[PDB]
């Protein structure tokens, strides 16, 4: 089963992924509807899930891509939210649920900007906000999101909405136009850490 490692804040890795999560807020078109109003996050905690069957498919996959993207993984850490964290620490990614309703089709979505993840961690379009106060920019309560190493191979370059149920042949994701990374397969992702933070609550 799934192991997860506690860094501590003194240690660079810790603050490489915080530094990334906090650098990579951006303000989004809705205003803050979806993911909540902030600057900044405060981080609780980082961990690193250690899970020798999703690390062992992961292996199994980076290989296969590398062999047709003239010997390259193109492995990129991204984040990802969504209300199935805690599913994914333990059983990996899916594609079975992948996201239908996706703008480049039934794929696995992750991002550059973690405020785009953030968007996402109670649903889609932060659904209801958190289960105690139903508040999309609840304070309070703590969210979850991943920061993925995710195997990309050769992307295709996506510009017009399409619904597609795999990448195109001779490719392993899209990225579509920010940019969205997608993955049609599961195994194409690994979730390396976990994240635990509130949104904070900028000065009036
Ligand atoms: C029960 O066990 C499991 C095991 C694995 C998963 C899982 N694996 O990938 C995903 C992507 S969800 C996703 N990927 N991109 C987007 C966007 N979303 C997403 C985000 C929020 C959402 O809210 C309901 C639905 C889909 N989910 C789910 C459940
Ligand atoms: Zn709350």
């Amino acid at each position: 089963g799934t192991i997860l490692l506690d860094l501590a804040p003194e240690d660079k890795e810790y603050q490489s992924v915080e530094e990334e999560m906090q650098s990579t807020i951006r303000e989004h078109r809705d205003g803050g509807n979806a993911g909540g109003i902030f600057n900044r996050y405060n981080v609780i905690r980082i961990q690193k899930v250690v899970n020798k069957k999703l690390r062992e498919r992961f292996c199994h996959r980076q290989k296969e891509v590398s062999e047709e993207n003239h010997n390259h993984h193109n492995e990129r850490m991204l984040f990802h939210g969504s209300p199935f964290i805690n599913a994914i620490i333990h059983k990996g990614f899916d594609e079975r649920h992948a996201y239908i309703g996706g703008m480049f089709g039934a794929g696995i979505y992750f991002a550059e900007n973690s405020s785009k993840s953030n968007q996402y961690v109670y649903g889609i379009g932060g659904g209801t906000g958190c289960p105690t106060h139903k508040d999309r920019s609840c304070y309070i309560c703590h969210r979850q999101m991943l920061f993925c190493r995710v195997t990309l191979g050769k992307s295709f370059l996506q510009f017009s909405t399409i619904k597609m149920a795999h990448a195109p042949p001779g490719h392993h994701s899209v990225i579509g136009r920010y940019a969205e990374y997608v993955i049609y397969r599961g195994e194409q992702a690994y979730p390396e850490y976990l994240i635990t933070y509130q949104i904070m609550k900028p000065e009036a």
